[PDB]
């Protein structure tokens, strides 16, 4: 009874609680063949890939993991530098998890915060990856460098969530169900929850209802403002590029920027707002299947 | 029996609820001399002037007003453009209020959002003012143009409170007393509530405890993100400067200096401006009441 019995949106996938030095990672695992790790972002959990994972599982062993501190993954204790929720740390932790499942090398697709873990994994540890896909992001450095009135208004959560504790936590506690649903709706093409399966929304809501989980989200954004930015800035200053074959997808509702950060990148627009795998599952799955099958 | 227990922080001053075409303006009115309108900002009310008002009332008729929608003033119905909470509209309204009190021309000092009302007033209706003081601000256009990562983090509330309704309102409802005391403390030099009279804090707290009053604050910030920014941009593009003799005061540890050295910014916006730093964070008349009152008396008074 320690865990809620939430809807199973991955028919035929197993569940794994995977040990790491920083705590357990929860993942759904399905299909067969070369490993493909899929990483969600904010304010979601692993279930965001439920529409695309079955298609990918035709050809790959699909591992659909909750980020450190998200969903059902354990929440390592943070520190003043937000270390465990930096993308650098998260990437190392997910490397440990993949090794547990038997995979020293793997393919990787990330959305939103998961995409940030992914490109950072690729900068830090490019030998681990065969191919990388990033969905609907630019690097953290780029979002901060382009900070201005327009961006401040559009990605206000980058500055609000990064305020020192307990400011955002105290505020999010006063109607979390509203916040999580507003955050999802606001970044869809439709501006409502129509693109999401209601059962997925319930996963997202249940996670966001726990104050400890909301604290981790804020630690993630604090890292995003400070250590993750600094990590990125070091790469920019040395002109470091990802050498891994890369695919950037983005919602038409970015390749030039990615070509500054990667020496082998393909890209495509998807008719979607932010949540590509749920708003445009067929187009997203087709793009990923093609890219990861070329190897 | 609905009025909360709130201290009278202006011994001897009258209390007026002043009619206008957009709602009543609440003010304390004291002293003797030519008129000086004092305008607070966020998340405060007129009571923030309580440490400097007596000194100014030795030479001036001091009118200490709650901004439209704030404190005890009425809350005008807003619209999609947040019109009545735009600085242009608040200025027109406070002009109506001064005319009701019998003052067609007056001197004006503002702090924070009240200072934004003040310089907009000076741009729009310069013939109304004899002299203008703005406390711990730069123009709204200037804060937006300087909104890089560091300043986005420092003044995050500019983007947060400007989100579409009801998002900030629903968040603030979560622990409003923590939020207001957090804002008050964080913008001080000491980083705590030591600079404030606890009786004043209770005024701020009671105001902020009302969801309707918080909604007005969000509307102000929305105006600040949209229409107010666009009005400023028009003036910048045209080269329009404030002609009214002007004083910019700012905290050495305040908000305005975090963006830029303030006097050189104000010289771009105004043709006769003087300025000086005060040893203080953002809340100059409460953190540094003797220095602030002296600066203001010397600037507004013809006597040395
Ligand atoms: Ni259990
Ligand atoms: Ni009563």
């Amino acid at each position: 009874g320690h865990m809620p019995d939430l809807a199973d949106l991955f028919p035929g996938f197993g569940s794994e609680w995977i040990n790491t030095s920083s705590g357990r990672i929860f993942a759904r695992v399905g299909g067969d063949g070369p490993p493909l790790l899929l990483l969600h972002g904010f304010p979601q959990t692993h279930v965001m890939w439920h529409r695309v994972a079955p298609k990918l599982a035709e050809r790959f062993k699909v591992i659909v993991a909750d980020l450190p501190g998200y969903g059902w993954s354990d929440m390592p204790e943070s520190d003043e530098q937000h270390t465990p929720y930096t993308k650098r740390a998260m990437a190392k932790q997910l490397i440990e998890a993949m090794e547990q499942l038997g995979h020293v090398h793997f393919a990787l697709a990330g959305h939103d915060r998961g995409a940030r873990v992914s490109y950072r994994l690729a900068l830090d540890s490019p030998g681990r990856l065969s191919k990388l896909a990033v969905l609907d992001i630019l690097p953290t450095y780029e979002y901060w460098q382009r900070m201005n009135r327009a961006y401040a208004l559009k990605i206000y959560h980058w500055s609000f969530l990064a305020q020192p504790a307990p400011l955002p936590e105290n505020l999010l506690g006063g109607d979390p169900d509203f916040y999580v649903k507003a955050k999802l709706a606001s970044w869809t093409r439709a501006g409502d929850l129509s693109a999401f399966d209601p059962r997925a929304v319930e996963h997202y809501r249940i996670a966001f209802a726990d104050p400890m989980r909301r604290h981790v989200m804020c630690e993630d954004y604090r890292a995003g403002a400070y250590a993750d930015f600094e990590h990125d800035k070091i790469d920019v200053e040395a002109g470091n590029k990802i050498p891994v074959p890369m695919l950037a997808l983005w919602g038409a509702s970015p390749l030039d920027v990615w070509r500054k950060w990667a020496s082998d990148v393909q890209g495509a627009p998807i008719e979607s707002g932010h949540f590509l795998p749920e708003e445009a599952p067929d187009q997203t799955a087709e793009a990923l299947v093609r890219f990861f099958s070329a190897a």
